[PDB]
């Protein structure tokens, strides 16, 4: 049931970095009311690399018994050390998560082949399905399509998730792999065209403050009406933007917040949405609908 | 003490992966033996990414005790969370460190400031000398010559491994700040530059293989020979460039099994050096005299 707009949660902190588990509970049921096709719990906009293994398995494990099955909710558990990965996707399965989405190593920089053996080992692991994670704009390397084949073949690695925003590469995996071998979106702004080539959903950061239209432009797109999508994209494509003026989640957050649904709590050495960016993004909340 | 040539040590690991203190050993009477002008333990190059917590401050342990103060000895403790670099520095100073390395944050990519602050907090939660690292290649981020600066007047933030290979940056870095912020090169092959330019070291890979030579090269460029500092160098520089045929520690450890002091160990994401590369890197061993 893993597919369409799925949103890249935010982890709440109050005030003192603390987490929150109201603003937690609030945005579940934000997603669970308007839409949201699955949850991926502590990913990369869930500051998962400032969260203790203990804070990291309490999260998942309260918006799993808080959704009931009724949506799936799919866990980061990558880490730049293949141990470590299985560990905490160990720890993912015996919690509750649906799936796990793992990041290819960062810093190391491992070879095409140990990428291959890396995610290969954890496949083998863990009795849980893994999707894998793409992003060369943070890793600093690139999971080749060749690669991505390779590891389609592998048992329980259901997907990827496509991040790099290029088209080009995302139609050459999904050119290469099996009809059973889902390709995410991993970029907001082009999420549609990969969906309308063949891809099987969007992991978001847009869905963060703009669920039900981006569940709407999901079902568009992976329906064929690619006349749809692209309105309702263009629409959102002000939103796309302001969401990154400075890495994600710092501006996410500031949105959350600035809708009552979270406290104003980022952990070092993330910062607050710096000053300058403030009316930006305020100005594509207002103008999308969603700050009035 | 902290300056010349600062070896970037490998952790060497039996052939399942356990470390190898006898191994280590050698290791340490090589560098001592042979001139090394500090070590850094459990740095990039030591694979930290794939070091329990309790092997960390073992190793760091066991060098410090065996050098028994007569060479300086640098520990690897950054981490993308600030509280993580915290825990991790003062581990490595009740632990014996005499100063300790700290890259920046490597995939939530943090904006300028927000290394600021997380290097600041770092700096005054830990009474112990503290050295950044800059290498974008890895980290996907970059610390820019203002945010150097800020940092280089804080108490115990003694200096900064600059890794980009860029010299402009280089006299950049050096040109902005107190002739009592040190500057150390993070590229083996244009260290001599750096050094020439107003460096003060070189935490090396050739290091590894080549401790003598290294330290003579860092001698010569330290004190003004220009002549002789480039002459050292493009006579290594067959070495420098093989180190790298793929992602340093790969190619290092090879070379490291091949002349008899470490074991063929290596953990995932990383593998041992793919076989078409054998015959490139032990040319450039033979050539520069580290293999006869």
């Amino acid at each position: 049931m893993i597919a369409g707009s799925m949103v890249a949660l935010v982890t709440p902190f109050d005030a003192q970095g603390r987490l929150d588990w109201d603003s937690l509970a609030k945005l579940v049921d934000f997603h669970l009311q308007d839409g949201t096709n699955a949850i991926v719990a502590v990913g990369t906009t869930g500051e998962s690399a400032t969260l203790d293994v203990e804070e990291h398995i309490q999260v998942v494990r309260r918006v799993v018994d808080q959704v009931k099955g009724r949506i799936p909710v799919i866990a980061g558990t990558g880490a730049n050390s293949t141990r470590e990965a299985v560990a905490l996707t160990e720890a993912a399965k015996s919690g509750g998560a649906d799936a796990c989405l793992l990041v290819t190593p960062y810093y190391n920089k491992p070879t095409q082949e140990g990428m291959y053996q890396h995610f290969r080992h954890i496949a083998e692991a863990v009795a849980i399905p893994q999707i894998l994670y793409n992003v060369p704009g943070r890793t600093s390397c690139d999971m080749l399509p060749e690669t991505v084949e390779r590891l389609s073949k592998v048992p329980n690695i259901i997907g990827i998730k496509e991040a790099t925003g290029d088209l080009q590469r995302a139609k050459e995996v999904i050119e290469r792999v099996g009809k059973d071998f889902l390709v995410y979106s991993g970029d907001d702004a082009t999420a549609v065209e990969l969906m309308l080539l063949g891809g099987k959903g969007n992991i978001s950061v847009t869905a963060n403050v703009a669920p039900r239209a981006m569940s709407d432009l999901c079902a568009a797109a992976m329906r064929g009406d690619a006349a749809a999508a692209r309105a309702i994209n263009d629409r959102l494509m002000p939103l796309h933007k302001a969401l990154f003026i400075e890495s994600n989640p710092i501006p996410v957050k500031w949105a959350l917040h600035e809708m009552g649904l979270i406290p104003e709590g980022i952990r070092l050495p993330l910062t607050w949405l710096s000053p300058h960016c403030h009316d930006p993004l305020r100005q594509a909340m207002r103008q999308t609908g969603v700050l009035a």
